[PDB]
């Protein structure tokens, strides 16, 4: 029991400390380690339940009972004498960076999840490198560091979320008394991008910056690992090399796919290539029907453009469709058009891209639907978003022996360990957990703390919130209402739901009953909440909160005995009533 | 146990049927009261775990333990047989319309609470009168049905902080790539007066219309309880008449108080008059620093006024100070003067308010500072905000029996009940509570369900949460830091804490450290969150969520474990880790 977490603490720890804190032999130690610049993770045993039977179990691999003991790379390294007597002798520095290895962690991949582990490690005095290549784009686009949300993603997607909800914020001024004329203004992109990249950049520096303050090693370098422990690594020169390490992070992640039909590679683009576009996209058609593929059909149509979205069969698979259908409905009464059952068979260039005039091309889709007719129209940008895989055979020798999936993700215990027993992995390549910025980042930290500190916490993947940042957001939490009715039953699942009407849309006269809000309870277990559901302005911001609760196991009596604040439009969520078996309209 | 509920209910209930889901003759009756238009609460004894209890305690009643059973106003009328012998000879109606009293409930006052109580009251077959009167303000302001919240209150001042809040759209759209300028555009007072009100007038014909369809009696005159059952009203004609009730509610509210100084009621304003005053207010003082006063002078600001705040000592006090003084400061960096440690002695008229040319008129304000020295400025408009009282002299007999407060208050238990046994207050004038629109409507319907339908559940004052809309908002739900350290100590307290950047400021240049929160938790009762604080953007949508997570019990732990929304301001509270003690720097 004890036993076994203090081996595991022991023989994984770079440098720690265990401690006591009233002990001034302690803080003799910890002032000499400070003063030497020596990192390390530390344990007061006066702070745990069972100290005193750790304290004991210190003897199997010191034989000795008494604080402080130091330990290194899981070998006892002295009590206090001894380690002032290496500081005095000028041992101390080669002692304690003696180790198999070049590195006590070598994570691959610097995105969410990589660049959190890897500074998280640092703390604790494990000595780390974070390796991260941004291979290209087919049309050459490339970026720095910080992985897919900072560069090509939740950033740069939510900053043009964020110019689109601005146009109807100067509309609606004119209704509270300003006196500009929405008519009369137009956007410009290139300007737009110019202020997103220039953050985009602050960044990246600000992350190179990060690494060298936690004395991180960064190479901008393409890792591959050959063995348990030995990383092949290719520079900017294609010179290549061997670095090893103990323990080995994998956090490589993953890329847009592009469907197998003439012209896409060539002619098409991808959410990769949006955000630094140096051309408006001009007449769009969107390709695929995920949050990514709504997301920009959704701002681009706020921004002034003639935008098509093409469904090969629903919208939002995965998500609730009652309110993925409302998603569409309103930007479909907004401007954006949908071609629904409808798929791609090839593209076809009319004109190059004006490269110099700053310019886009001209393009031929012709496609055709579920029943037979035919698709045939032109377009000066084509965006695909029909979904994203790792590609881990670049990352990862098979005689390696890591087990994979059927869709090519990292098989994984709770702890994100591999069937390499050195070897883990985190983010989006971990099979079958939420690919969301916020895990991969709380995966990360949690598993470099189990490695070099000693902690035991692991990272919950069950009930996590999301928000589709539609013209329209969309914020759910828990199961959707089919899920819920296919794993309990009908009769067990009971609907309270409601429109509301955000109080800023009086003034402005915008709609009555679009904004909507549903709880699926389940009646058997005291109306426990399974999952909560919100389209409206601000969904994330209105949601986060209540994620809290439904970790707690809240229910519908929960939410009724809080009392809501007013004027919002989270309050409607504090007295819900009408049922959807009662029949009862939910308008207001 | 059982059999006080049970005398409870039958002695106050209008009209109850005792049923059982699964009795056709329970449907028998249940059909001939719908056709009759009889309305009536229910109870289902097969759907209550003492059910077999309740039924056998009827029988000390009707001398029967079957079901149906159908009482009136504490009265047994009959079964099934002899219900229907009633309805077909034609006596039904008159035995249901059987009252020692006009009315089954008088509520006083039409607002937030006393509309919320009386129309879930008639939904149970009481027969209800409401009575609203408003007196008008020093200069004859008045208004519609509805209450100060929905007439000059939550409702108008939200909706011109929205306007306020356009402003920075506005600038903020530029750097975004829209292609305005926003300094040659300017703001038409009247235009939004005009949009606000007409939303408004729609509230008040709306509640109208809810009266006529749940048949509801409404007299808009003033009441005045000259006994435990009678009230006299004052009609628009001065015709003076009693009604009887059995049971009443006091929901009266409260007005603005002005200070007795020369000048005040004369030439200066309150917030009764702001949301409908024809004119701009120009150049403004406002006296007082409590979240009415510094909620109008920031939209006031942001429309593009001079204003001053004038503070007699601090910041919205009983609200936790570091927030209070950020609120303020904020303000001031946009635009607002501050008059610290300031009184008002006098105002003097220098020019009438010009109601043709539609122009506020001029003012001499002299004051003096704590110190002893002067204060003299001249104003277009003062607007007095130094805080609300009831004035229940005018609506309640001392002869009564009712108790009072020192402020003026009712004294309630906690079901709202005072100490004349039928008499009940809400809202705020029920001493001791948080004088909030939300809290009245809760108590308000809670109550008419316990008088009228047996219902048992209690309004739950405890940790409600707040939002003060300044031009950057505050949201809490909980003990402020001072509060928390008072009642445990300081050792027993840890406060967690973040600045915070949000994302939609990056691109438009704003500030980099000003939004901020915190945690406020006890250390001994294993890190219970006690108090939650956030200042910035939607701020109420923000904490609305977590107050149902605080109502749960949540602990800092519950936080951590629960993903973050990314990219939201919210998602910052599920990563905190700088403590206070640790005095490491809470900026990003
Ligand atoms: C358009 C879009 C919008 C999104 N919006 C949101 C949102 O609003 N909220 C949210 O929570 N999530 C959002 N996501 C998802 C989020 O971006 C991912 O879940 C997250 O980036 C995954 O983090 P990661 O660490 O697993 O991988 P990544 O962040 O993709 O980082 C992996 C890094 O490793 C590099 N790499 C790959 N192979 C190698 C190699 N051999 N050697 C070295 N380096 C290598 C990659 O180039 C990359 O830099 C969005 C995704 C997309 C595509
Ligand atoms: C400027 C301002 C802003 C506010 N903003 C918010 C906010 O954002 N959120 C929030 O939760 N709360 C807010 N409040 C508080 C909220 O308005 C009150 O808590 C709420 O209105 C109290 O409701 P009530 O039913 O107790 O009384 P009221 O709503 O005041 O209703 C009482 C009614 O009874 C009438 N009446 C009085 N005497 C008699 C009589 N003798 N006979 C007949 N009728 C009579 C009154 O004229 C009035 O119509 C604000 C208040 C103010 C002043
Ligand atoms: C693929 O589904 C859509 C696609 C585009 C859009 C615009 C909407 C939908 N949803 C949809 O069918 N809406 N609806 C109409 N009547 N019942 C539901
Ligand atoms: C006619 O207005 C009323 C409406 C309803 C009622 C019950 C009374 C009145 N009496 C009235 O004139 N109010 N008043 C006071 N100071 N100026 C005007
Ligand atoms: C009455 O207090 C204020 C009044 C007006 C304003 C504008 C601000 C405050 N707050 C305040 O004192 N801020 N501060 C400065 N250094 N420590 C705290
Ligand atoms: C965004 O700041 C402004 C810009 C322009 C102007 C003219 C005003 C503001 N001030 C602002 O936020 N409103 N306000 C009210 N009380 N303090 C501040």
């Amino acid at each position: 029991g004890t036993s076994q977490w203090l081996r595991k603490t022991v023989d994984s720890a770079a440098v720690i400390l265990f401690s006591k804190t009233t002990c001034p032999y302690c803080k003799k130690v910890k002032d000499v380690l400070a003063e030497a610049k020596i990192k390390h993770a530390t344990i007061e045993l006066d702070q745990l339940s069972n100290g005193s039977a750790i304290q004991k179990c210190l003897a199997s691999f010191s034989k000795i009972e008494t604080v402080p003991q130091m330990f290194v790379r899981g070998k006892f390294i002295g009590d206090s004498q001894t380690v002032l007597k290496y500081y005095s002798n000028d041992e101390l520095a080669g002692i304690v960076n003696e180790s198999k290895y070049d590195y006590d962690l070598i994570v691959i991949g610097g995105g969410s999840g990589g660049l959190a582990a890897g500074k998280e490690a640092a703390k604790y005095g494990a000595k780390t490198a974070v390796l991260d290549y941004v291979e290209p784009t087919p049309i050459g686009t490339t970026w720095g560091l910080g992985g897919t949300c900072v560069n090509v993603g939740c950033i740069p997607k939510k900053l043009m979320h964020q110019a689109g909800l601005l146009s109807h914020a100067l509309e609606d001024a004119e209704h509270f008394g300003w006196s500009l004329d929405r008519s009369k203004i137009s956007h410009n992109w290139s300007t737009m991008v110019e202020g997103v990249q220039s953050h985009i950049g602050s960044l990246n520096w600000g992350y190179k910056v990060a690494l060298r303050d936690n004395q991180v090693t960064y190479l901008n370098a393409k890792g591959r690992l050959i063995s348990p422990h030995e990383v092949q690594i290719t520079d900017k020169n294609q010179k290549v090399s061997t670095i090893t390490g103990n323990k080995i992070i994998l956090a490589t992640g993953e890329r847009p796919k592009y469907p197998e039909i003439p012209g896409a590679v060539e002619y098409g683009i991808t959410s990769d290539d949006l955000f630094s576009l140096p051309y408006f996209p001009g007449k769009t058609l969107v390709i695929g029907a995920s949050y990514v593929a709504l997301e920009c059909a959704g701002f681009l149509a706020s921004l002034g453009g003639d935008v098509t979205v093409m469904v090969r069969s629903i919208l939002l698979r995965g998500f609730d469709q009652q309110m993925a259908e409302k998603v569409g409905d309103y930007m479909e009464n907004h401007g954006v058009k949908f071609a629904k059952l409808c798929v791609p068979d090839e593209i076809k260039q009319l004109k190059v891209v004006d490269t110099e005039n700053n310019k886009p091309g001209l393009l031929l889709v012709k496609g055709h639907y579920t029943d037979g007719k035919k698709f045939e129209e032109e377009f000066e940008t084509v965006i695909f978003a029909v979904g994203r895989e790792p590609q881990l055979s670049k990352v990862l020798c098979e005689t390696v022996g890591v087990k994979l999936d059927k869709n090519g993700r990292v098989v994984c215990t709770d702890d994100e360990q591999t069937t390499v027993s050195n070897v883990y992995a985190i983010g989006d390549i971990n099979a079958g957990k939420p690919q969301l910025t916020p895990v991969a980042i709380q995966a990360g930290r949690y598993l470099a703390r189990r490695l070099f500190a000693g902690a035991t916490e692991l990272t919950d993947y069950s009930n996590v919130a999301t928000t589709v940042f539609t013209p329209l957001e969309y914020g759910a939490c828990g199961l959707s209402e089919e899920d819920a009715i296919e794993k309990y039953g009908d009769k067990d699942i009971e609907v309270y739901h409601s429109n509301f009407k955000p109080l800023e849309w009086t003034v402005a006269h915008r709609e009555d009953n679009v904004c909507y809000m549903k709880l699926v309870c389940r009646k058997s277990d005291n109306m426990r909440v399974l999952g909560l559901h919100v389209l409206g302005p601000n969904a994330g911001e209105i949601t986060q909160g209540y994620a809290v609760a439904i970790k707690m196991g809240a229910t519908k009596a929960d939410f009724d005995r809080t009392i809501g604040i007013h004027p919002t439009c989270s309050e409607t969520f504090t007295t819900l009533h009408v049922t959807k078996k009662s029949g009862v309209s939910p308008i207001v």
